[PDB]
């Protein structure tokens, strides 16, 4: 039945239980200190930059200070990646929010 | 200077930098439990869905069972898959591949 279905919540959970042995995996490595090995095992060269420059897109959409310019060319973050961003930021909880605001932008 | 020139090991060391700023948000978010929704911004459901399943390939090379049909039925995975995950193997400490052939061959 399930897969002649339109949608199935059997693999939604199926799907969010082989993500969360990862998170776990993930948790635990940091309580082992064997987290950057285990991130390079497990993210690409290109992700890792992609996920370090995400962390200053996402600052910067804290921050608020800087123009489209700025951010398709300092960045390489455009209207595209901006709007799934912003969207991102949005969807996420107010605790996230405000608590990526008391690490950011508390070091300037 | 360093632009100009065959190879940047500054651009390196920042990027590097950069990169060890996520890899220190992300520790200090699962001790507050900001992790999931950290994850959920930071990463595209495709990305969390990639290392959910990154986990059983890492765990179905671990464990030595699985062919290659296998794994290209069940797991997705490719020829250019799993030589780039024997590759990150091969490559990875052994600490950590010894306490991955625990987390992930302890619970069977």
């Amino acid at each position: 039945m399930a897969q002649q279905s339109p949608y199935s919540a059997a693999m939604a959970e199926q799907r969010h239980q082989e993500w969360l042995r990862f998170v776990d995996l993930l948790k635990n490595a940091y309580q082992n200190d064997l987290h950057l090995p285990l991130l390079n095992l497990m993210l690409t060269p290109d992700e890792r930059e992609a996920l370090g420059t995400r962390v200053r897109i996402v600052e910067e959409l804290l921050r608020g200070e800087m123009s489209q310019r700025e951010l398709k060319n300092e960045l390489g973050a455009g209207i595209a990646t901006i709007t799934r961003g912003s969207n991102s930021l949005k969807a996420a909880p107010v605790e996230l929010r405000q608590w990526l605001e008391e690490v950011l932008l508390k070091s300037d």
